């Protein structure tokens, strides 16, 4: 790509999310930076409307897979960077087992030198005293493999995967993710062979921050392609 060239160094990131879950309206803003060469990013998120009405871990996947490290032998399979700078639309349905559903639409693109993720999230049918609206989820995350496939009649990619959030009573809350990404612009993109993204996330708190917030460190490497060396 020349989309690839845009990620050779450290890139500033801005994330803005506008949310509505059972009529609770909220906003989140995140800032930090990404380094695709090492598949690493660092971000701090603030709930700008006050107290966040859902648990922070439930928003992680919604809150820039263009910062994945693709190994050399797999560069031909990186849709996310090939869509830059014009970007891509990322849509999900996140279905919480025995509870509500989030639907998300985001545009991920450059605005000047900053990579921007701008999201709208709508959440419906949540149980007012279930694990989500009742804040019964632990503050932690885990590592996941996200399987990527080429959209079979169209010009983007797809992914489905399960996130498992720990609940405070020792159980797990499932969040089944269905994802589609499609380019904003018109010019050629890379359509990948089947592979996956090996993802790891660590959450923390800033001892000096008294707003409702999440600090996040993430490492993401692509894997699972046998051919393309030398």
């Amino acid at each position: 790509s020349k989309g690839e060239e845009l990620f050779t160094g450290v890139v500033p990131i801005l994330v803005e999310l506008d949310g509505d879950v059972n009529g609770h309206k909220f906003s989140v803003r995140g800032e930090g930076e990404g380094d695709a060469t090492n598949g690493k990013l660092t971000l701090k998120f603030i709930c700008t409307t006050g107290k966040l009405p859902v648990p922070w871990p439930t928003l992680v996947t919604t809150l820039v897979q263009c910062f994945s490290r693709y190994p050399d032998h797999m560069k031909r399979h990186d849709f996310f960077k090939s869509a830059m700078p014009e970007g891509y639309v990322q849509e999900r349905t996140i279905s919480f087992k025995d509870d509500g559903t989030y639907k998300t639409r985001a545009e991920v693109k450059f605005e000047g030198d900053t990579l921007v993720n701008r999201i709208e999230l709508k959440g419906i049918d949540f149980k007012e005293d279930g694990n989500i609206l009742g804040h019964k989820l632990e503050y932690n995350f885990n590592s996941f493999n996200v399987y990527i496939t080429a959209d079979k009649q169209k010009n983007g990619i797809k992914a489905n995967f399960k996130i498992r959030h720990n609940v405070e009573d020792g159980s797990v809350q499932l969040a089944d993710h269905y994802q589609q990404n499609t380019p904003i612009g018109d010019g050629p993109v890379l359509l990948p062979d089947n592979h996956y993204l090996s993802t790891q996330s660590v959450l923390s708190k800033d001892p000096n921050e008294k707003r409702d917030h999440m600090v996040l460190l993430e490492f993401v490497t692509a894997a699972g392609i046998t051919h393309g060396m030398d």
